[PDB]
């Protein structure tokens, strides 16, 4: 399972299942899409 991009708090892209990916420290996870905090 390759890590996932376009997903860091849910495991799932769109069309196939991911891993967690860990964002940078001064950077925060939404729904879908990780943004600097």
């Amino acid at each position: 399972l390759f890590e996932c991009s376009f997903s860091c708090e849910i495991e799932k892209e769109g069309d196939k299942p991911c891993k967690k990916k860990k964002c940078k420290g001064g950077w925060k996870c939404k729904f879908n899409m990780c943004v600097k905090v």
